[PDB]
């Protein structure tokens, strides 16, 4: 077994602040922010050997990453931006950094009591989305 045990899981969106600004700061236009904003996904996170899958379901798009810790791959994240994202395990933190343009965000996945909190940053804006168990 694993620390990365704590993560696995079906965790469903309770809580979101200040996701539209950090949308808007990644460059994501007007109409995907609306449609995206609205959705309350489940975050599904398995693991199998070495390899982490993260899922997320939701009324808007349904996405799925499968990696290795440490190990770069390419990602079309639900904007349709095609990043090389690497994932790393950081003092118990999953930190997920996504490249392209030119331009980076980090995405930090945290276990806090019973939740699982997100924590996105594009250069100075941190949007927080807390998950519960299903
Ligand atoms: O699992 C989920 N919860 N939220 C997302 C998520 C996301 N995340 C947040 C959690 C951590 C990984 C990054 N980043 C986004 C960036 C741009 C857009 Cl237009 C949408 C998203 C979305 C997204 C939102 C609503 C419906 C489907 C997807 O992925």
């Amino acid at each position: 077994s694993h620390m990365c045990d704590a993560f696995v899981g079906t965790w469903k969106l309770v809580s979101s602040e200040n996701f539209d600004d950090y949308m808007k700061e990644v460059g994501v236009g007007f109409a995907t922010r609306k449609v995206a904003g609205m959705a309350k996904p489940n975050m599904i996170i398995s693991v199998n050997g070495d390899v982490i899958t993260i899922k997320s379901e939701s009324t808007f798009k349904n996405t799925e990453i499968s990696f290795i810790l440490g190990q770069e791959f390419d990602e079309v994240t639900a904007d349709d931006r095609k990043v090389k994202s690497t994932i790393t395990l950081d003092g118990g933190v999953l930190v997920h950094v996504q490249k392209w343009d030119g331009k980076s965000t980090t995405i930090k996945r945290k276990r806090e009591d019973d939740k699982l909190v997100v924590e996105c940053v594009m250069k100075g804006v941190t949007s927080t989305r807390v998950y519960e168990r299903a």
